[PDB]
């Protein structure tokens, strides 16, 4: 679990982040592409954005970016009670788009290492912790509803 003091610090780094989703939208999946090609597959838009600068100038990947964190930021106020968020999240990724949990782990790799990269002193070794707990307790309860739909790769 986290507790008050640690849900404040990811809170506060979030509200960062959605004061430009769009483009921490961008560094983010942008990221996620480069270190882990094989889940930029997963969208269809994309059967051709190979550069980086193809990247920076799809509109969807754009959108995409958006939707994310649009979506956790959400999760993450909850500070824990998500359950019933997660439940369609889990239906539509398991189900409809066949995302494996690891990808959530990746992202999450990319989400810390780009939050590291853009907010210093809004996300010192504490907050980077409290993060990696909040994002931790987000893949294992989405875990718990991949098996309930019975979700076995």
């Amino acid at each position: 679990v986290l507790s008050e003091g640690e849900w404040q610090l990811v809170l506060h780094v979030w509200a960062k982040v959605e004061a430009d989703v769009a483009g921490h939208g961008q560094d983010i999946l942008i990221r996620l592409f480069k270190s882990h090609p094989e889940t930029l597959e997963k969208f269809d838009r994309f059967k051709h954005l190979k550069t980086e600068a193809e990247m920076k100038a799809s509109e969807d990947l754009k959108k995409h970016g958006v939707t994310v964190l649009t979506a956790l930021g959400a999760i993450l106020k909850k500070k824990g009670h998500h359950e019933a968020e997660l439940k369609p999240l889990a239906q539509s990724h398991a189900t409809k788009h066949k995302i494996p949990i690891k990808y959530l782990e990746f992202i999450s790799e990319a989400i810390i290492h780009v939050l590291h990269s853009r907010h210093p002193g809004d996300f010192g070794a504490d907050a980077q912790g409290a993060m990696n707990k909040a994002l931790e307790l987000f893949r294992k309860d989405i875990a718990a509803k991949y098996k309930e739909l019975g979700y076995q790769g």
